[PDB]
């Protein structure tokens, strides 16, 4: 698993659940390219989007649909989504946390190994 | 101004200094069209970016560029930017300021809106 | 003034208003002694906490009553409070400001120290 | 286990390992006693603090060592330490999580179960 993402509710002081995620690689032509996606689970927790073969170097966004997650428990937000954007490069693993609240949200790498 | 963008600096508690900004809103056929840009002065802080009368309703995005003050501070930083995607004024005019704290590999952006 | 005080409430996405902050500085024998408190403003600013010949060299502690806060909104938040230890004015005189952003069950804080 | 500590460093964005970590309960006297200790891990993770039995109600507080850990990596901190207080109340876990920068932190509860 060299990519996981993990997402908490600031406001329930929970795991921030069933919230979906899109991965995005950029491509040649500088448009984005659909690479992977998931909604995380009970534990807040994305595991297995990716591949090590698979995760080349590049530029890949991270588009996490927070909006949707707090229409859900009816709550006004302020983002359209949170949108995290990074160079991979090269024997790392990362996970890109967020911490999500209606009106602000932090987002956090740790790359390891 | 109705919408300010302030950036700080985690690592050495100041103001992030001389940070590019620039602002963007979806158009008709939704495609991100440039709406303004700036960059923060000494206080951290940019102002002027629009109007009220041109800051209409509509889906914008704040794009701040963290990975080239980081490294001419000499930090290779994780995040490429920090990008912040809201709808405005749906609700009628608002004061927005955007604000950013930023670190090598985390960052947190926040909103206060304020009704004029 | 050189301490100030800025807190806001991450849910509302606006200044967190008449908030109590109490700060202490730490005495010779150990102790936390009260140096000053205020509520914060509609702007969710506390200012005039302090002077530049009071405010020597030392070790303080800023205690931001966030619970009571919550609590008036209607929300059993996680934290009895926020505080910030910090030592100041160590190189010479510096300005702070102390900023907190509040959510139910996290919040950050951040200094800014500038030079007078 | 019932309290867990997790603590990361924003500007390696890693694990932040080898932090120091007090928790005290209040006591009648209004003043706090040591109640555990350790220090984080590897993954920046404090186990094994407590036991349920242990953990009874009250007002808790946790103490994170970040000024140490700063001088470690020789970065100026601007706090002493990061404290988390907290009132503890009846089946939950929790897990008080920091994220640490020089001069700035942020910290949050996930309680669950
Ligand atoms: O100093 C300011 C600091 C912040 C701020 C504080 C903490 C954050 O985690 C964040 O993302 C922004 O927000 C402000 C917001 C303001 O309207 C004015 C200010 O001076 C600040
Ligand atoms: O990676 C983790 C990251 C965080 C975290 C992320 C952002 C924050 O602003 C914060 O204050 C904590 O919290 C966690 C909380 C967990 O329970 C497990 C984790 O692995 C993490």
């Amino acid at each position: 698993c060299p990519l996981m993402v993990k997402v908490l509710d600031a406001v329930r002081g929970s795991p921030a659940i069933n919230v979906a995620v899109h991965v995005f690689r950029k491509a040649a032509d500088d448009t984005w390219e659909p690479f992977a996606s998931g909604k995380t689970s009970e534990s807040g927790e994305l595991h297995g989007l990716t591949t090590e073969e698979e995760f080349v170097e590049g530029i890949y966004k991270v588009e996490i649909d927070t909006k949707s997650y707090w229409k859900a428990l009816g709550i006004s937000p302020f983002h359209e989504h949170a949108e995290v954007v990074f160079t991979a490069n090269d024997p790392r693993r990362y996970t890109i946390a967020a911490l999500l609240s209606p009106y602000s949200y932090s987002t956090t790498a740790v790359v390891t190994n």
